C-alpha cells in the first residue's frame, strides 16, 4: 500500500498543492488495490461520495522494464518461429501499457458509457468528476460487489447479476459501438434498486456498426440444425458437422430454453474434449459466460439475444 505522504505527493503533482480543498473528506487508508495503483474513498466539496484512483509513481518504470524484458526474450524465439506474429504481441502490450499509464483515456471511455447509459433503468455508470494522467475521481458506486454475490448471493441476486452482465455485453455495441472490455467481477456491483453498477473503462472494445448480423444468424441456424445455410454463413463471416456443433455449444445451448442455468459444471463440459474484428468481442462474450457460470445465474438469454443481437430474431 502506497503510504499517505506519497499518495498526497501524487495528488499535489496531478491536482495542485490545494487538492485537499476540493474535498469535504479524504481517507488515507485505501479501500481497494488497482492494477497499477490504489483506490481511496472521499467526499467531494459538494457532498458526493467519490472514488479516487491514484497510480503508483513507480508503475511506468516497472511496466516499461517488463516490456523491454519481454522484447529481448521473444526476439530469441523469432529465429525458431519466423511465422509467429511475436513482434505484434509486444507492439499490442506496448500500446495497452501507454493507455493504462494515462488515466485520461479510461476517464474519456467512462464519460462515453455514462452518456450512453444516462438514466438507464438497468445500469449505473459513475460520473467522472476529475481526470488527470495519474488520478481519476468519479462518483462512489454503493452496492454489493459481484465477487460477494458469486460467493454468498441469493439465487435472485446471482440471477440478476448474470442477466445484467448478459444485457451489458449484448447491448453496448448497438448503443455506443463499443463493449466494456473487462468482464472481471471487481468491475461490477449490485445496487439495491436492481441496477448493475459498472466501473473500470480502461479496456473498452470498439465495434463500429455494432455486431455483424452474421453472429446472431450463425447461432439461430445452428440451433435450427440448418447446416445447409449455416456452413455457408460461417465460411462467409470467417468442418465436421459435430465440430461446428461443439464450438457453438456454449452460445447455442443457452438460447434453446427460455431460462438457462449457467453453472461451473456445464462450463467445464462445454470446455473439455475428446479475425481481430470480432476476436476481442467473442473473448468478452466467453468471459461473460464464465462469470455467469461462477454466479450460478439463471438467465433469460433467449429473450435478451432476441432483442439485442442482430440476426438472432
Ligand atoms: N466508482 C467506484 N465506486 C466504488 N468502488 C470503486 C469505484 N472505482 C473503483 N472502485 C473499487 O476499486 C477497485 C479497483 O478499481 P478499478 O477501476 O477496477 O482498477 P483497475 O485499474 O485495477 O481496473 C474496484 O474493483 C472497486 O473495488
Ligand atoms: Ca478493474
Ligand atoms: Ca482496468
Amino acid at each position: 500500500p502506497l503510504p499517505a505522504a506519497k499518495v498526497h505527493r501524487v495528488l499535489d503533482a496531478q491536482l495542485g498543492t490545494k487538492w485537499r480543498d476540493r474535498f469535504s473528506s479524504f481517507d488515507d487508508k485505501p479501500v481497494a488495490s488497482a492494477s497499477i495503483g490504489q483506490v481511496h474513498k472521499g467526499i467531494w466539496s459538494d457532498g458526493r461520495e467519490v472514488a479516487v484512483k491514484i497510480q503508483y509513481p513507480g508503475a511506468d518504470e516497472a511496466l516499461r522494464a517488463d516490456l523491454k524484458t519481454i522484447q529481448r526474450l521473444v526476439g530469441v524465439f523469432k529465429q525458431l518461429a519466423p511465422g509467429a506474429d511475436i513482434q505484434g504481441v509486444v507492439d499490442e502490450l506496448t500500446e495497452r501499457t501507454e493507455m493504462e499509464l494515462d488515466y485520461r483515456l479510461e476517464a474519456d471511455n467512462q464519460r462515453a458509457f455514462a452518456k450512453a447509459y444516462r438514466n438507464d433503468p438497468h445500469f449505473a455508470v459513475p460520473a467522472i468528476i476529475a481526470s488527470a494522467p495519474k488520478v481519476v475521481i468519479s462518483e462512489w458506486m454503493e452496492g454489493i460487489p459481484m465477487s460477494v454475490i458469486i460467493r454468498e448471493g441469493t439465487p435472485e441476486q446471482r440471477d440478476l447479476m448474470g442477466t445484467r452482465l448478459t444485457e451489458l455485453t449484448f447491448g453496448a455495441p448497438a448503443r455506443l459501438e463499443m463493449m466494456h472490455g473487462d468482464a472481471h467481477p471487481g468491475n461490477f456491483m449490485l445496487l439495491p434498486d436492481g441496477r448493475m453498477g459498472v466501473i473500470d473503462f480502461g479496456a473498452v472494445a470498439p465495434l463500429p456498426g455494432g455486431f455483424p448480423t452474421s453472429l446472431g444468424e450463425t447461432i439461430r441456424l445452428a440451433r435450427d440444425k440448418n447446416y445447409d445455410e449455416l456452413l455457408p454463413t460461417m465460411e462467409r463471416a470467417g468442418v465436421s458437422i459435430e465440430e461446428v456443433e461443439d464450438m457453438l455449444r456454449q452460445y447455442v445451448d443457452p438460447i434453446k430454453v427460455d431460462v438457462f442455468h449457467y453453472n461451473r459444471k456445464w462450463l467445464q463440459k462445454m470446455a473439455a474434449s475428446q479475425p481481430a474484428n470480432l476476436a476481442i468481442p467473442l473473448r468478452v462474450i466467453a468471459s461473460t459466460v464464465a462469470i455467469c457460470c461462477q454466479l450460478d445465474a439463471h438467465v433469460p438469454v433467449k429473450v435478451i439475444a432476441t432483442e439485442l443481437v442482430p440476426g438472432f430474431a
